[PDB]
């Protein structure tokens, strides 16, 4: 079985990338264009794969990342759809220089060009770029471009149908996945990922949209934000709602990864999510890159976790590669392709 | 031992109540006055607790419940002082009432007037009346007074210091509570409800407000929200801002309720929360108000799961009385003086 992580972003970037987003937000402010982007190197970006996630795959032991832009530095919010295009595009295009400098151990998952006041229609024509032209094989979707107040409709809500259509079109899952918080009152990485994941969770349960598409896969994660943990509240609610279960209404469409830092959280989490729903995934070198004084053990290295269940090796295939090439067929088609047959 | 359930409002109220508070907003949009409050007898009081919550503690073996005004109805987001106070106190002098009527079983907690535009003014002045006039054990605080995109200034801010000097002096603890949203896209309780409790511990880790205020106790509920699910994530955090660790910085003086509707959920936080921070509650007739189809007990009996629990008897006296004895000083000295030691 291959061991794939299907949740990591390039987080440790070239020095000029950083500067012109930065410029980039600059010639916005003074009513300006921007400057040309810098035409990076090869090895510049080498670099920073060797010296970081290529480093730990290698010491954890993995055999792939499905991998998109730093999540952080989306920033959708700053500013309208002519900073966020040209954006999205260069973050997009340092994604696929990686597989191309790395195809054995990466795989294409891009951001949308989304800002708060645009609708999806740019961000269809990003992921057909991504998926059609340079060989992605699913998306992040951001349900809040303004950056930390959730003032967007509801994944329920047809605002969203148009770019639900095309993800069938191509057959890709999305990651629903927040950016930066520009809400003074809420921290990104502990608070904001993690409400974000509860409230699209919970807004699927007041619709249902996999009624309208049968296809339609996203992946929530952080292990669901709070859901599992309170997976006995969100049972409830259905009931309280009258709506069908979730197993029904949700958990052939909705799946959760294992970006979970210790272990009884994964503990709970296959305690109580089905093994069909449950993706491996750590998204090392993001927002806890420290040892964990109590185990000795880097917080984010959660294969050592799902390592530490009591599962079979049906149930840990599933976990490792099985749903993931389930949920992403681009990935699974190219790997059986290469003779990697399941 | 003695079984208390620190979190319980008052969800099945005298009819009057809800017709009249339909007619203050009628009345607010008409730019009209409110209409006279409907005189309210103790039987019909009496009714909707003893044919509701009093039946579930008997059931349940319950001895008493820490009892404050409707979550969900609270709504400080409608709309100014004019209605925040009148309703705040129309709230709180029902649960007097209910104390005073049932006073071996509840003990008050009341709601603050706070509104979108106010300081914690007003909030002051109710905290006064309802523990030396009408003998409050503590408070339940909105960290979003706007009801729905989190505006407000963070639990670490001085905003808040004068109020915090209000509970030091009177000797009060604060349970942090937000209310109905107004959002579309987000579900009060459950969503709502799951990230305040996230982001307003977030907003401790962030900070050092004991450091101030060193005998300031909160109690976050829903059993802390994502917090103990993601406890490894926290502590990383805590590293990763150069921080004291979190039983330093925090576990002295915040606090967890064992609002977890299912088994699994209570198994976590015990795992991973100190016995000394974990308080016992249920807010029944509540949020998830029926039957769990795979246990045949109720979502909400939350006894049951802290009765599960492998623990010992000193641990078990902590959850169901010890703690929140310790947490609510007026409430041990209350129950002292009937004889009852601990
Ligand atoms: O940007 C960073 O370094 C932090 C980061 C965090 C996440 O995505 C996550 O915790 O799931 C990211 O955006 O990649
Ligand atoms: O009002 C209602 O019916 C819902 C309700 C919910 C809560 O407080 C909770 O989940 O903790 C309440 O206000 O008691
Ligand atoms: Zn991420
Ligand atoms: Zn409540």
């Amino acid at each position: 079985m291959m061991i794939i992580d299907c949740h990591g972003h390039y987080t440790v970037l070239p020095k000029a990338h950083d500067e012109w987003r930065e410029q980039q937000k600059a010639a916005f402010k003074a009513g300006q264009p921007a400057p040309p982007y810098p035409e990076i190197s090869d090895d510049e970006i080498r670099e920073t794969i060797e010296a970081n996630q290529l480093r730990l795959i290698k010491e954890r032991g993995a055999d792939m990342t499905i991998f998109s832009p730093r999540a952080s530095a989306m920033a959708p919010h700053v500013g309208d759809q002519s900073v966020a295009v040209p954006w999205a595009q260069a973050c997009n295009n340092l994604i696929a220089r990686v597989v191309d400098l790395f195809p054995e151990t990466f795989a294409g998952v891009c951001m949308l060009p989304q800002s708060p006041e645009a609708d999806m229609t740019s961000s269809i024509a990003e992921l057909e770029r991504c998926v059609n032209e340079l060989g992605f094989i699913g998306c992040n979707l951001n349900p809040d471009p303004g950056g930390g107040h959730f003032k967007h409709p509801p994944l329920t809500d047809r605002f969203w149908y148009p770019f639900y259509e095309k993800m069938v079109e191509l057959d890709v899952p999305a990651m629903i996945h927040v950016s930066g918080s520009c809400n003074p009152a809420m921290h990104a990485t502990g608070a904001y990922y993690l409400a974000a994941d509860t409230i699209a969770f919970m807004q699927l349960l007041q619709g249902n949209l996999f009624a309208d598409f049968p296809t339609l896969r996203f992946i929530i994660p952080h292990g669901g934000g709070a859901v599992p943990y309170h997976w006995g509240r969100f049972r409830g609610l259905a009931d309280m709602l009258k709506q069908p279960s979730l197993d029904t209404l949700l958990m052939n469409n909705v799946f959760f990864d294992t970006c979970v830092y210790h272990q009884p959280g994964i503990n709970l989490l296959a305690d109580v999510i089905d093994n069909k729903n449950i993706l491996f995934g750590s998204q090392m070198v993001g927002a806890v890159r420290g040892i964990d004084p109590t185990t000795g053990h880097y917080f984010d290295d959660t294969k050592r976790y799902i390592d530490a269940l009591d599962i079979s090796d049906q149930e840990r295939h599933a976990i490792f590669e099985g749903n993931t090439r389930r949920v992403f067929p681009r990935l699974d088609a190219k790997l059986k392709a290469r003779g990697l047959l399941e």
